[PDB]
C-alpha cells in the first residue's frame, strides 16, 4: 500500500526488478542467492520444491519425501 521492501532474504541487499530475481511465499532472492537447502544448488534457473522454508530441488525433495532407513 504505502510503500514496498522486496529486498534480497540472503544477504539483505535491494532486488531490483530490473534483473534477474526470485519470490516464494512472499520473500525475495537473488537469482544468486537462491539456492537449495541440499546441494546448495541456484535453484534461480533450476526447478525445485518449496518445503518448509527450506527450497528442495526435484531430487532434494523427492528424496527427503521418500521412504527410507537412510541415515543421511
Ligand atoms: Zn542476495
Ligand atoms: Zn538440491
Amino acid at each position: 500500500g504505502s510503500s514496498g521492501s522486496s529486498g534480497c532474504s540472503a544477504c539483505g541487499e535491494t532486488v531490483m526488478p530490473g534483473s534477474r530475481k526470485l519470490e516464494y511465499g512472499g520473500q525475495t532472492w537473488h537469482e544468486h542467492c537462491f539456492l537449495c537447502s541440499g546441494c546448495e544448488q541456484p535453484l534461480g534457473s533450476r526447478s525445485f520444491v518449496p518445503d518448509k522454508g527450506a527450497h528442495y530441488c526435484v531430487p532434494c525433495y523427492e528424496n527427503k519425501f521418500a521412504s527410507g532407513p537412510s541415515s543421511g
